[PDB]
């Protein structure tokens, strides 16, 4: 009926850029997940840009937009969820790595390392499978407080509070030659991560990344496979 | 063939009777609920007893609030749409009791403030001729003594279900000419000493605006065009 007379007050912000389609949160100013399709015949090439040349969405509404002023001084890298070492091979797709919708506060530490570590990794299947497909997103996990009560807690920097993650999760659906599709999924604390901790150590079953960031990964995934 | 698997996380509309309503699947609550209050919609015979209250099956059960998760954690499960809005039909009140329309409330604010609150929105039906009425939950940052901010709230039950610090509630009133006023109420998840003046809860929709992630006054301005 006449309900929806003055619009509804908010819808899924989707966003699609060159190397990546990403689902916006305004509350958290960052995304919910960004997804991205590795493959070794569309991956490397001249494309570059200096490491801290990020820039704000101007897709954003201003409210929920966060900035280079959120960051600075926050202690805080602008860890980028869509990695831009995937995307060189077009200057467009390794630009739009660049937008802060596409960051999140990322430890400094976790982003030179056992993040990087784990997004090199993830680009070297591009050699043994057809296709590499990249889910990455934040996740603020509940902890258990000496009262016996469950809290979630995150700082927020900046004027624009933008939501530091406790964790992030990354999911990769692997595609081997013809068919067989496999899937790997790992979280990790928004910490100094030990760089020399094996990387299978980080694997989590996808459910229960499905269960503390409400999203679903297996149900589309099972749909596909028919 | 980006999207050749799908994707993982869209808006959840979901369009019920009394209301439509917007889903946030982490928090398992919505992010806000959307009402159109009419004089003629106040009346009716329905009704329902006060505790039943009903999970919502369209969600699926990662992301379900069930009543098990508000057993035991000394919150009412305090509805958004408000039940007395909608007596004009069982089915439309009905819809007021699923869970994806309520978040954890502290008692004291659901059965006095939050209550004055909805009673005066549905009041102004006298005066208006439509009422709108948009409610959600807040989490508003707080500085510690590190002069950082943080956001903190609890979570409640196995399905961790979001307790909100704050909940905001959106006037829409529309007079026959002369036309729209806007209004906005935001009351902390608190026991509110209830001979506080509601006006009192009033806030500037740019504060909700920034706060909530929602935009309103880009529609309003649209439509008056
Ligand atoms: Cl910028
Ligand atoms: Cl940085
Ligand atoms: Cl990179
Ligand atoms: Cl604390
Ligand atoms: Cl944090
Ligand atoms: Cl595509
Ligand atoms: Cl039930
Ligand atoms: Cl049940
Ligand atoms: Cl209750
Ligand atoms: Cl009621
Ligand atoms: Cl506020
Ligand atoms: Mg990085
Ligand atoms: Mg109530």
């Amino acid at each position: 009926g006449e309900l929806a007379k003055y619009g509804l007050p908010g819808v899924a912000q989707l966003r699609s850029r060159e190397s990546y389609v990403l689902s916006y949160d305004p509350r958290t100013r960052g995304a919910l997940w960004v997804l991205e399709q590795l493959r070794p015949e569309r991956l490397r090439g001249d494309g570059d840009r200096s490491a801290c040349d990020f820039r704000e969405d101007d897709s954003v509404h201003a409210y929920h937009r966060a900035t280079n002023a959120d960051y600075r001084g926050s202690g805080f890298d602008r860890g980028a969820l869509a990695a831009a070492a995937n995307h060189r091979w077009s200057q467009r797709a390794m630009d739009d790595t660049f937008y802060l919708s596409n960051v999140a506060p990322q430890v400094p530490h976790l982003n030179q390392n056992a993040w990087n570590n784990l997004e090199r990794y993830s680009r070297s299947l591009t050699r043994t499978y057809q296709n590499v497909y990249v889910c990455t997103g934040p996740l603020f996990l509940p902890r258990t407080e000496a009262d016996g009560k469950s809290y979630v807690k995150y700082q927020v920097i900046g004027k624009n509070h933008v939501a530091v993650p406790t964790h992030f999760f990354k999911v990769l659906i692997l595609e081997a030659a013809g068919g067989q599709i496999e899937l790997r999924s790992y979280v990790m604390p928004n910490a100094p991560v030990d760089e020399t901790i094996p990387l299978e150590r980080f694997l989590v079953p996808i459910e229960s990344i499905e269960r503390a960031s409400g999203l679903l990964f297996v149900p589309n995934i099972l749909a596909r496979a028919g």
